């Protein structure tokens, strides 16, 4: 599964190193995802692009208050966020790709659906290591953004014609 | 002057060539000034923070504010504004570093002045180019930008106990 | 006419007798036009749902509003509304059926013109009676509440690319 | 005990099969709760109506509003939610009677408390499904859920002149 | 009935003569029952107080915006306005009565009761008028504060334990 | 009467026909009233310009908005508004003059009340063919606009220093 | 002095005695005055209307806010306010006349001046009262109304072209 | 009297002293009645609950709005105020008991009643000394929680079936 | 170019007279836009009108907002705008033809392009002209309203699936 | 480990005995720490106090707002919250000093650091203790304040120029 | 020319120079004319004084802003602003007379008039130095404040009954 | 004492001629002290900068409310305020001294406290000629005025690290 395959690299390399290590990772992934969103958000062209461009910038608020959540959240546990575009880029596990104007509507609703798949899993992860190591309240931080995910996953699947398939 | 280098740099390689590029230029450099300062945001140690600390959330939404104007018009005039972490941090002309708890107040103070002094030459640029081709609306988006970079560089330096020194 | 089929059953059956009994059919009616909004809202998939099914919350709102009035109008005039889900079901003219995501969103747009439609035809037969039995109050809640139906079915009848057909 | 028996009514006839059963039957009773405390709204007569009608539809709002995220959750998880009065009425365990206005106060504040008490029970049954079926964050919504309702209940005997009795 | 004892006192001695006769009445009665309605606020004392004082300044402000309004219209169609306290009491059919404490809350709202029905009535009268003599906006007007008035009966009597007796 | 006229020209050239007609009289109407009170707001000059001037915007406000419902209410029953400024101009029954500055105040407002008594009689004729083609939301739609204009020209007429005299 | 002969009429017939004398006086006087001030509102003519027309609301509501603290203080102190319509009118000091279009807005600013003059000294009569019964919290009742009252003679002596002349 | 013991007991052990004992003594009895109202808050059973409940909040916000302002008063003129629990317990005047259920509404609201009298009869203490030592600044706010502590009393009094009694 | 045909009609027959003239045909030319705009929110039909309908008030709004400082610019400076519909509709470089509800949605998107793309093209002649003739604010208003045009072409585009092709 | 020590101490001396007891220490806790906040709020001196000041009160708010969900929550299981003074002060952990004002800046932030560790710790044992009786409603009100505590103490430490070290 | 006056005046006595010498200038006018604008407010007397007194709050509200404004930019770009009441009056090329209650609307209006045409021309200079300076942000802040001058002039001008004769 | 002497100078050289000469002194070191904290607004440099800068608008907004209060009340009892900056300047009893950027946070904070001090004996010298000569509204407005003044001093000193030392 994704989530087997998100739980082996974020503890690859304290009593807390795995909750501080999904969190970084979780640093990392929100940055890159309000990037992608931002990339729809200018690109997009065709029918729907009047209400799909400010629905963008609902998604990218969302991201960058979990962002802002989560790195604090790491600080908080006494850890250390990344904060450098180059760190977010490079330890992020979502690729980006140079926007061009010619990408469909359909093609931007499918990579946005792949980019809240990928969270929901990573989110996953967040829950089994905080219940592993005993971190109560990180623990309701992934089940909240997971939660959120879900339901965005869910509409945008609608907007697609398809249904969540979680 | 950082002006001609920066000219230099921005034209080195259409009616509006100048002023697209000088603009894509500004987007790579709002996205990494915005993470300079949200470095600052969760880093920061020191007496001051509980002040400090949302001050930073003032600069960050106002940065975004200027990259979401920048790209747009950027798009308007029939340009294609850099949309990946990879690309903003690849040719903005601000260098980040890896965050640590140990830079002082004034250490962060000191970084956030120079990130304002390097928009505000860049915003010079954007005015000589935006003259040269004519485009009276991007002039305009300029000079207003760097008007918004000079009073926050009089506010930081007297935070500083200094003079604005434009 | 859709209009003497109504008059006709719903005074199948004091000096405003008529008036209380389309008003009841109303709070049956009502509700059950809210609930297959509500189904609208929830099981409609397709391109244009990200505004379609926020559309459904300001259907169902105005729909409970007037609800709360009808049934509030007919104590108030010496009746006793029908205040269960099972009166509702079996009093209302309208048919529900079982969700299915399969439904398009030509078919449920389709729908809920029926909906206002029948709705439109009752508060005609609420408008004759009350004429009928001097009830001016009444008289003018249908008035407003055929008002703002018609107006709903002209909007309704332009998004699949059609007139309003009253 | 009257958990133990709505276990074993929801759970009578995929891996979270359970969870899309018990979240459906919320459904079914939210809608049916919602139906109950209107009729107290409309049918109340005595002292302390000018408050209490009120606070019919303060409640009526939050059942409303748990309605529609317990039916989005389902939907969101991969069910397919009850969305006809009919359905709700069929598979609520909440029975309605005929609205009557000789029902006293103390009469309707009764009903109130053994709908909630009833809830809250549901809501248990919906956090043991899902600890046994690992879904964190349906989890929390039946957690959420419950605490309001137990809130409810200590609040509406209080006005009864009763302690909580969980 | 009350109708017509009022009908015969308001036409006792131009083309809208009578409509202009049932708004001047209202001018005075409306004074009159905003004042009964003041000395419940003050006077009122016993078990409900801490709700009933504050619905009596809605019920105040209610009373005064129809004030307003009827006695504008009146000036808009060439008529004068009752515009001095001895004026409204001389020509008010309601009497007033010294205010004492030891009036219970029972005997305030059921004289609150009597003067919506009354006003229900004299509203009545002013439909029938302004029916006779053509004047659809002073006939809207009429409408819309009998209509407020009766539901005011409804929940007045809701409080004293009865049904709304129109 | 002007009245007479009114009825006559609206009608001199489907069993809701009058209505349409009268309707669409309105849409060229108040799209010359509009264009009217605006040359008031720019031309006028003289002592008491300083709260004139706003209220001048609120008068067009008020007839734009008018201006919509009358539209739509013209659609939404079949019809089809006029919607060129050729048009309005062609069959207003309203006459524009090129503004000059040299009006005086006493001038504009003896103008405005010349167009608000044009718009209550249009609105009669309104309200007479709507009780002859049994449209009852049109003729609410022109009862509440003759109720509104009538007041403007209580209003306007006091400022004058003389009775309403409609 | 008119202070000397409102106290003499007010202490004319327990230890707080003349204090509630003097803020039963206010009942009746700030209900007559309110009167006053909405009749001209009402009746007033002439340039200048559409903006003293809304001033005199402005006017009427600080008059009955101030009825409404003073009453309540003298139920609170231990007395019994007056509260019907012949009660103020029998024992204000001020007079009232029946309304008249023909009234000039010179006219209507002059007794508007009178009343707020009468007020101020009868306000002065309850500070000295109030000092010699040792009431602080009525004493800074009558200061902050009649401070209030000094207010608003400064301005509408203003709007007729004098100075205060207190 | 009360007031002649409290101020025996205040100025019992500079030139605003008994200013200063004053206050201090106002400190530790608002933090002792706020605990008071708190208990009302949660402990109360009985019919009015629905309403008295958040009527205790607001009691508690103006009771602490009016201890932050006596405490930073009595700081701003040269005082030390109490702040710690035990120093407001063993200095305030007022009693408290261990919280039982089994209070009837009629003595949580007696109980209040106490409270505000003895808040009343404190602030004429400080009125008194206030005057004496010609502190203006600290009387007026001594005025203005005398005056609110009054009106408080004429309220719950009336909610009691009775009259303010001061 | 359209720009140099719309500068040779503008100045085809004072020091700021070009600019003046100029600014009257903008008057023109955005009564006659926003009555285009207009016939799309009333005429429309297809999916996407309930989008796309409102979308249409937001663009009405913001040309009357320009409609109003462009107007009062030109009084400011000296001139007389336009203030009739046949004036609007004589002078306009803009045509409207009969309402048709025929019109598909990609035609009403495709004139609106064309309207602001003409809007654009009068705006830069503004430019030029306040340049020439040395009237810095009138540079700015136009300035402005040209790059809010070309952000609506973008979009407008946008939803059309093209490029803004300025 | 403060942990095992306020756990052993809680349950020193019915199926939720232990969840009671931990609620209720935090009752007693939550008011002494308001009560320890509010010293620092009003005793404070030094550089910073303008910016520290108001901070205080922001605690102060939500330690309050976190007492009366604690209170109600312990209510509502069947318990009896503390509800006096001398309960609080016998009861809570923390220890109280007099206030004194030449206590620096350093030392009012250490202590309240002190005493968010202690609540950290006291939260810890609530969920240890709540997840042992099977009380998911009330666990979730121990994370949720755990970990605003612990954010509170991040932010408190970098105000010292430390981590936070939990 | 008053332009060519203020010119040789301001530049009379580093590459910025006549660009900080002329807001300095600007900061001296500017508190001055909200002198002159305060005096106004407060001794006018005469017809109209009622909509004329809070129309000088607005003039002096926006007067303050440019100060500010103006002072922060002279800061920013390394000046340092008059900041004494003395050195206002000496600096500024506004005259300021005694105060008298004689003087009419009329000629109230006329020095406005005056001021603001002063002010205009200012800002004028304040054009030309900028753009022989190269300071396109302090262009653009005359740019405004002039637009906003004239517009200023043309409302003032109109209320006397002028056209704006710039 | 300072009181003494500003009283000896106040009333150097009617029955309110002391209280209007009062008052007269205030609008002069209002007006000074209003123009001192905006120097100190403009002029400050050094750490803290970005908290006390904006507190010195909240100061000086609470100083000019204050002037418009006073001089307002002085123009109501019928005296002439000062409404120039050089009788401002010359009257008022406050030095101003040259923007220097070179002075200390510590410096500004000090001269803040002098000011403040000055006020509120100015104030106190208001109360005693107030209280001599009868004016109970001016009294009450010193009070308030002295009240805040001693506020701002304690608040001040805080931050300076010192007690208010009134
Ligand atoms: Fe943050
Ligand atoms: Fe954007
Ligand atoms: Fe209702
Ligand atoms: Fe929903
Ligand atoms: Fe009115
Ligand atoms: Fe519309
Ligand atoms: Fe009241
Ligand atoms: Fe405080
Ligand atoms: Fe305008
Ligand atoms: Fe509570
Ligand atoms: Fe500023
Ligand atoms: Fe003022
Ligand atoms: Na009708
Ligand atoms: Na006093
Ligand atoms: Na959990
Ligand atoms: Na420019």
């Amino acid at each position: 599964t994704l989530v087997e395959n998100i739980y082996a690299s974020v503890t690859h390399n304290s009593k807390n190193e795995k909750t501080k290590a999904v969190l970084n990772q979780a640093v990392a992934d929100l940055s890159v995802a309000a990037s992608i969103v931002h990339q729809v958000h200018w690109y997009m062209r065709g029918p729907g692009f009047l209400y799909l461009h400010p629905k963008m910038d609902e998604l990218l608020d969302s991201l960058n208050a979990n962002l802002d959540e989560v790195s604090e959240r790491l600080i908080t546990i006494g850890g250390a966020p990344y904060s450098t575009l180059a760190e977010f880029s490079k330890h992020s596990k979502l690729d980006e790709a140079k926007g061009t104007y010619d990408k469909t509507v359909a093609q931007h609703l499918a990579r946005l659906v792949e980019v809240y798949l990928y969270l929901s899993s990573l989110y996953q992860v967040g829950l089994d290591i905080t219940d592993e190591e005993g971190d109560a309240g990180t623990n309701d931080l992934f089940t909240a953004a997971k939660t959120e995910a879900e339901k965005t996953i869910w509409m945008l699947q609608a907007e697609r014609g398809q249904g969540p398939a979680l």
